[PDB]
């Protein structure tokens, strides 16, 4: 198991737009073209981010290169960002792998604000921070994800994708 495995199981893959568990328009492997509820709003942005005239849809290849690109900024995200790098930096790799799944879904300024859990990942509080993270919106609203991103940084083992 790697990050590309774990986003892949917990994103899944459609090669057309679709709607996120937000209800915005969304493509291949939780790329999230807008927030607009405008379809053509998306498909333009869709377009944009591929480079052609696609209507809708894409191939499987056009999907794993946003999402390399989408993992990539991930990455960048946490590295720039004063609150996550030095968390980041304190962690082991597989916990690595679900602070990338955090910023992947929900953004560097989204994942910064849960303070308190990032602490406590930081001081290796394991059990600790596996309590605070469940007390958020992020797992009220997709709790099966949210357990099992949860368990990898409780366990620090893939345990939970196995
Ligand atoms: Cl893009
Ligand atoms: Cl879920």
């Amino acid at each position: 198991m790697n990050i590309f495995e774990m986003l892949r199981i917990d994103e899944g893959l459609r090669l057309k737009i679709y709607k996120d568990t937000e209800g915005y328009y969304t493509i291949g492997i939780g790329h999230l073209l807008t927030k607009s509820p405008s379809l053509n709003a998306a498909k333009s942005e869709l377009d944009k981010a591929i480079g052609r005239n696609t209507n809708g849809v894409i191939t499987k290849d056009e999907a794993e290169k946003l999402f390399n690109q989408d993992v990539d900024a991930a990455v960048r995200g946490i590295l720039r960002n004063a609150k996550l790098k030095p968390v980041y930096d304190s962690l082991d790799a597989v916990r690595r792998a679900a602070l990338i799944n955090m910023v992947f879904q929900m953004g560097e300024t989204g994942v910064a604000g849960f303070t308190n859990s990032l602490r406590m990942l930081q001081q290796k509080r394991w059990d600790e921070a596996a309590v605070n993270l469940a007390k958020s919106r992020w797992y009220n609203q997709t709790p099966n994800r949210a357990k099992r991103v949860i368990t990898t940084f409780r366990t620090g083992t893939w345990d939970a994708y196995k």
